[PDB]
């Protein structure tokens, strides 16, 4: 398309919402291609990542870890206004794995504090894709400080399975998984720092171990639990988009399955089916579709169970509905031998 | 099925067999859905896992690491009687990744020492699936103490390739791969403990490094090598089911291939073919089908070769038959 | 085929070239099966792997890390003459993941310094496959000393997508990714040694931590950058073969994609499409096909960004051509 043709396209301004929720969208595209407009302000902020009060100097798109999910359709243009407020200290940019050229957009979006930029790219391929900051020479430090998220490029005809049949979810959640590398003192307690810069050298040492101290969903140990637990009902069809910008993960819905899993995150690659645990390589997003069949509490985890249960990578679902004894029943409840 | 239909289904008791062997089953299901009944007793016991006398306080379904492979067909029910003898000291349960609801069954099967429980679930999806103990708040500790196994839910018409042509194996082995995290004193010598709980804090410290001290098949370094190598013959079709309940693995048959590999372990997902090394993510089982073409010793490994050859993740196959010079020949033997 | 039949087949001698380049070949097979002949001399040499002068005692097929890519077609015979010069200190051999029998050839190719051998195997399965040295009892040591490479067995009709469409590349590059485990002194300075055997014990200690000190393409940090950046033009179709003989990797073309990715490396397993980041388990090779659409610098990385940008797993492409503003444009350049 020519500059003139793109200029003639409808514009739609979208208000982003904080993960794990996703902004209003239509699964099947409404009309022809549009220029979908998003704005995000970058916040360098202290966040607490566990119940002990452990701190990270986060670098957060839209003030959240992960950054919010942007949703467009194939062949729409994504037009992002990215703002680096003067209160920040570092240059930042954005790389969209969905985009083609200039390192994903990073080469064209390097903004110092007090600056902004607008990047437009054509979303040519359907799927879920990571985005993240990547300042040359400082790439993993920004990413493992939380400066990453994902986008979803839906097919114009909405989701389908591997074999032509339409798949329509009732609700969607975005689980961003984050590996953090928090320095420890001599007694093994996590260190605190006044400025982000003070943490750099110590953090790089931990990064080099390739062993995170924390692996978390939505920015903190237990972030998606309690009154923040995800919710569903028996019969409800849920799409769970999961991203990991730096490190492998192996999602698993404990008590459920991934009925259809685009493990590679790409909708033109047919989904795996009936999955127990799927695999998303670092630097990628994946998506799983499931119809809940049983009520009760589920844990959604990275199924390295040390990562899940020691390091923080566990969320909960609360599911309403009627128990199905055909699917599972306690024939004899725990009782003396 | 309605209540009366479920109640009317045949019930069949099956006797289990320790890994890497697999209990009696038919690949093609005989008659309709059945309630297939298994019993396992949980054993807590010290096991030695290497040639230096290194001990783990194992928590073992049916007394083995891994727990035994249970085999059913799609739309059968699996009905497990799980027993926790009063001689044990810990509460245990069971989560079947094949099952739906109550965390996989764990919510319904919490048994203290001196208790038993009976869980039934409908095996709705075909594949190999992990099962493991998962007491709330102590999940990885039970799992990396060896309290995990797998099941196979065969399609009612047996296995097929991507074109629906039948794949029938002559034999099946189950390789359960276990990451262990054994504490060491400050001289690097592995520590011993009187009771499993005494090792808890020290073991969690090792677990948090995400670096196993041992990675083993069938519960110990060399358990499936030497006089305990698995066997086959040239022309024989073998299914190798492989599980890892906590940590990634990358199986490889050295000298062979995975002709068909259900890498995700799920039979409705078409198998990969002609595989050199497949990948099974932590918390899953996979299955590879191979027809042996050459006699001799094979090694079967996790192809992180440090894990295979330094940490213990190496098995052997001893294969009989006639060498095939078309496939491979020594044109010039090693010579000066 | 019979020995007589094989003896009657055309021979072709191939001259290998250093990675990331690949020797001249045809994508669509030239006539019936051939015996394709390769020769490689093994060189034990010091390599410098970072800008701090860090040394590894490499064990290098054809003098390079990785060893060179050998290209044959399905049902050709690959016939390798492998030479271990008297200037070396260790026994070496070769295992082809593409081959069947004798551990992939290692059982038939054990050569001491001053010896040579000739191995012929039938390339029965199409795809990219790792090869590596594997001396019994010293396997990971040789592999993580850089003694590994890959081969490509092309379908006789060349590459295709999952649905019968031909895929013809204009350029091919072979990226061999290497995990190294370099000992450090009390001050964290990397240690140097004056013989390969001298480094063994210290190196094994590091290997057992499962944490590489370096993760590199083509034997060193920055190797495939600057004078060695890979090149292309807008419109050009490029195949990138990637191997890792010991450890997982997750390749990613920064600024591009994997349009078709044989993630398992096996051409009879349909390629994944539109890939952002793909996954190759340790002990395997994979291949990605991409048509460049934008000019400029791309980074090709292992997308654990710590491994890419702290440990060394980053390469570049320099691509010529016209910028496409439809695909991407700066609507407002960085500004107040
Ligand atoms: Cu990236
Ligand atoms: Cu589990
Ligand atoms: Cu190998
Ligand atoms: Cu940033
Ligand atoms: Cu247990
Ligand atoms: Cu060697």
């Amino acid at each position: 398309a020519t500059a003139a043709e793109i200029a003639a396209l409808p514009r739609q301004k979208v208000e982003l919402v904080d993960p794990p929720f996703v902004h209003a969208h239509s699964q099947v595209a409404e009309g022809g291609p549009k220029v979908v407009e998003f704005t995000m302000v970058i916040e360098e902020k202290k966040i607490v990542i566990d119940d002990a009060g452990t701190e990270v100097h986060a670098m957060a798109f839209n003030g959240t870890v992960p950054g919010p999910l942007m949703v467009v359709h194939q062949d729409d243009y994504l037009e992002l206004t990215l703002i680096n407020p003067e209160t920040n200290t570092l240059m930042h940019n954005i790389d969209f794995h969905a985009a083609t050229g200039a390192l994903g957009g990073g080469g064209l979006t390097e903004i110092n504090p007090g600056e902004k930029t607008i990047l437009r790219f054509k979303a040519t391929k359907p799927g879920v894709f990571v985005y993240h900051c990547a300042p040359p020479g400082m790439v993993p430090w920004h990413v493992v400080s939380g400066m990453n998220g994902a986008i979803m490029v839906l097919p114009r005809e909405g989701l389908h399975d591997g074999k032509g049949k339409a798949l329509t979810y009732d609700k969607i959640y975005y689980v961003g998984e984050q590996d953090f590398y928090v320095p420890r003192d001599e007694n093994g307690k996590y260190k605190k720092y006044e400025a982000p810069g003070d943490a750099y050298e110590d953090t790089v040492k931990v990064m080099r171990t390739l062993t995170p101290t924390h692996v978390v969903f939505n920015g903190a140990v237990g972030a998606l639990t309690g009154d923040k637990a995800m919710t569903a009902a028996v019969g409800e069809k849920v799409l769970i988009v999961h991203s990991q910008a730096n490190r492998d993960t192996r999602p698993h819905l404990i008590g459920g399955h991934g009925d259809y899993v685009w493990a590679t995150g790409k909708f033109n690659t047919p989904p795996d089916v009936d999955q127990e645990t799927w695999f998303i390589p670092g630097g990628a997003a994946g998506a799983a579709f499931y119809t809940f069949q049983q009520p009760g509490i589920y844990a959604y985890v990275n199924h390295n169970l040390i990562e899940a249960f020691e390091l923080g990578a566990a969320a909960h679902f609360k599911v309403t509905g009627e128990w199905n004894d055909d699917l599972m029943t306690s024939v004899l409840a725990p009782s003396g031998t």
